């Protein structure tokens, strides 16, 4: 999994 970004 990856985390997504702001």
């Amino acid at each position: 999994v990856v985390g997504g970004v702001v």
